[PDB]
DNA sequence: CGTGAAATCGCCACGA
DNA sequence: TCGTGGCGATTTCACG
DNA sequence: CGTGAAATCGCCACGA
DNA sequence: TCGTGGCGATTTCACG
């Protein structure tokens, strides 16, 4: 709600209009001006996540701005987050019982979750999914170094997997 | 009535009887009239592990030199330990009594060479780094590491071409694992 | 300085 | 024996 | 609780 | 801008 009104007032920030005039070019209160503008800066990628953007509280957009800064504010890191929970987002959007306001709530608290542990490095990439608890394949990137890590897979696989990488290097 | 030997090992026993009555071996080397050295060498063998003493057919073809390397093996392993070991080898041990031609000559050198071997693989029981392409750079590298039933490939500072290459290639390989049909 | 849920280890056991 | 699932015991790890 | 060599990390700089 | 060797600055690691 306040969001749209925000992105709408935003364009008139770049039109060369000062909050003042706008608060008047809309019959709105200057305070509500900064409110809206502020809510309009929140990280879109997350904005989108929410299925019923109408139930978002100004506090929500605000907390979102926070989950953003504390996280730097750049795309890829978001996308990193977006996926680390993407399945639960769709998971919840499957439940039927809980109201729509309870959904966003659950969803929000979720966005503050990742934000805290992923900003406390551990950039991984579950390159496979077994139904087994222990058993895995993953890639890990950190600064100027990457590494793959598998566990509990066929010795042949290991074999196969050794043989190859040895080459790609040899191809240098 | 029974007494006096030369299977060197027996002498021990007696001297062991005596050593127990609080008698310096130095005394013994005189009481009985032998060289302190040997009196220890004696005793030394008299302590060779009874069990391991067994596995041998002709304990008479056992050389001191071995006997040492035996009690050596006696304790060198906590001194359940003896039993399990008698096992792991029991086959290949007996699997040698068969072999037609060969008496107390190369029985030892194999029975031994085994008992010890399959008795060393016990006392001592982690990651295992390895290199792939030792570079020239300071900290640029490509290694494999195996801390268990889990392996992994480590890499530092490399051409984004290299990554993708693997990235896609690893996925290539992985994917190969499985395709279901029909209808 | 406990806590429980999630990733892991440890060890048993059955088929090449 | 050696390799690989399974399943319970234990370590990790973010909270309260 | 040092103490140095080697393994890593900071960051500044150079060519599509 | 971004992706890549370089070398100083520092953290790792096994001992004495």
């Amino acid at each position: 709600s306040i969001r749209e009104i925000g992105l709408r007032l935003m364009r008139m920030k770049n039109d060369g209009m000062s909050q003042k005039d706008i608060a008047a070019k809309e019959g709105l209160s200057q305070a509500k001006v900064t409110r809206a503008l502020q809510a309009a800066s929140a990280p879109e990628e997350l904005v989108a996540l929410f299925p019923v953007q109408s139930e978002l509280t100004f506090s929500d957009y605000k907390t979102l701005c926070a989950v953003g800064d504390e996280m730097g504010n750049k795309n890829l890191e978001f996308d990193q987050l977006i996926q680390n929970i993407s399945p639960e987002i769709n998971d919840i959007l499957s439940i039927e019982e809980m109201a729509e306001d309870e959904v966003k709530n659950k969803i929000l608290r979720l966005i503050t979750k990742e934000a805290s542990l992923l900003t406390d490095k551990s950039v991984v990439t579950e390159l496979w999914k077994f139904e087994d608890k222990d058993r895995f394949a993953r890639k890990r990137v950190k600064g100027r170094a990457f590494s793959y890590e598998f566990n509990r897979l066929s010795k042949e696989l290991q074999e196969e997997l050794d043989r190859m990488i040895g080459h790609i290097l040899r191809k240098s």
